[PDB]
C-alpha cells in the first residue's frame, strides 16, 4: 500500500550554505544536510515559497505530491523542515536545471544525450500518468540534472490529483505558463495527461533548440490566436522531420489524438538506439568531461 508519508526534519542540522535561484515563480536554497548521529553529510535543495495561507496550502499539496512519487526519473521529496516558514527538502542535483545546461554546454552535447533525455523525461511522465496526477507545469527549467545521463523532475507546485471517475481537472484560475499549456488548458482552464504531452512537446523543443525561448516575440496573449491559426512551433534545426512529427503530435487540437506517453517512450528509445539518424549535429564525435570541470558542481 504506497501511501504519502512526510519525515520531519530538525532545523539544527541544516547548514544552509547559500542560495540557488529565485525562479520566476519560486524560490530556492541550497544546503548540506548533517543527520544528528548518522554524522554524514549530504546534499539538498531547500524550497521555501514566501507568506500567505492560499501558499501555504499550495505548499500542503506540492509537499504531498513531492513525498509520494518514486521514480529514478522524478527527484523525490525526502523531509520537511519545521522553522517560521514551510521548507521543502529534496535531494541536490549538483548539475541543476537543464534547461541552462544546455544553454551551457550547447557545443558539447550530443543527439544521444538528447534522446535519452526525452526518453527519461518521458519515462518519469507516464510514471506520474500511472499515480493518477497531472503536472500541469512541464518545463524545461522544471527539468534537472542528477548526472549528465540522468534527469529528473520537481516542481510540483501546481500539480493535482485525479480522483477515481476523474480523468480531467478544471483550474482556478490563471497564473499559468500559457507557452507550454495546450489550447483546451487555455480556452477552458482543462488539465489532463494528454495537456502534460503538449508540455512535454514543448520540453523537448527546448531541449532540441539548446534552450530558446519558445513564442519568443509573442507577447503571451497573442499564443491563443496563432494557435488557433492552426501553425506551432518551428521545427528545430538538428531535428528531422520524424522528431519534428511527434513534436507536431503533441501540438495537434484534439486531446485524445495526442500521443501517451507509453509511446512516446517507445518512439524516443528506438530513436535512441539511431541517434545519428533523427539528430543532425556538427560534432557528435565529440563528448563533454563532467565532474572534473566543476563548473556547477557543490557539495
Ligand atoms: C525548479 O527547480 C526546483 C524546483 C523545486 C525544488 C524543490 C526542492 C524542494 C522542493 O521543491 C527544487 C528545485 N531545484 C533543484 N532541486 C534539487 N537539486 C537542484 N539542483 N539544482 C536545482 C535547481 C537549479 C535551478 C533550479 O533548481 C535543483
Amino acid at each position: 500500500p504506497n501511501q504519502a508519508l512526510l519525515r520531519i526534519l530538525k532545523e539544527t542540522e541544516f547548514k544552509k550554505i547559500k542560495v540557488l535561484g529565485s525562479g520566476a515563480f519560486g524560490t530556492v536554497y541550497k544546503g548540506l544536510w548533517i543527520p544528528e548521529g548518522e554524522k554524514v553529510k549530504i546534499p539538498v535543495a531547500i524550497k521555501e515559497l514566501r507568506t500567505s495561507p492560499k501558499a501555504n496550502k499550495e505548499i500542503l499539496d506540492e509537499a504531498y505530491v513531492m513525498a509520494s512519487v518514486d521514480n529514478p526519473h522524478v527527484c523525490r521529496l525526502l523531509g520537511i523542515c519545521l522553522t517560521s516558514t514551510v521548507q521543502l527538502i529534496t535531494q541536490l542535483m549538483p548539475f541543476g536545471c537543464l534547461l541552462d545546461y544546455v544553454r551551457e554546454h550547447k557545443d558539447n552535447i550530443g543527439s544521444q544525450y538528447l534522446l535519452n533525455w526525452c526518453v527519461q523525461i518521458a519515462k518519469g511522465m507516464n510514471y506520474l500518468e500511472d499515480r493518477r496526477l497531472v503536472h500541469r507545469d512541464l518545463a524545461a527549467r522544471n527539468v534537472l540534472v542528477k548526472t549528465p545521463q540522468h534527469v529528473k523532475i520537481t516542481d510540483f507546485g501546481l500539480a493535482k490529483l485525479l480522483g477515481a471517475e476523474e480523468k480531467e481537472y478544471h483550474a482556478e484560475g490563471g497564473k499559468v505558463p500559457i507557452k507550454w499549456m495546450a489550447l483546451e488548458s487555455i480556452l477552458h482552464r482543462i488539465y489532463t495527461h494528454q495537456s502534460d504531452v503538449w508540455s512535454y512537446g514543448v520540453t523537448v523543443w527546448e531541449l532540441m533548440t539548446f534552450g530558446s525561448k519558445p513564442y519568443d516575440g509573442i507577447p503571451a496573449s497573442e499564443i491563443s490566436s496563432i494557435l488557433e491559426k492552426g501553425e506551432r512551433l518551428p521545427q528545430p534545426p538538428i531535428c528531422t522531420i520524424d522528431v519534428y512529427m511527434i513534436m507536431r503530435k503533441c501540438w495537434m487540437i484534439d486531446a485524445d489524438s495526442r500521443p501517451k506517453f507509453r509511446e512516446l517512450i517507445i518512439e524516443f528509445s528506438k530513436m535512441a538506439r539511431d541517434p545519428q539518424r533523427y539528430l543532425v549535429i556538427q560534432g557528435d564525435e565529440r563528448m563533454h568531461l563532467p565532474s572534473p570541470t566543476d563548473s556547477n558542481f557543490y557539495r
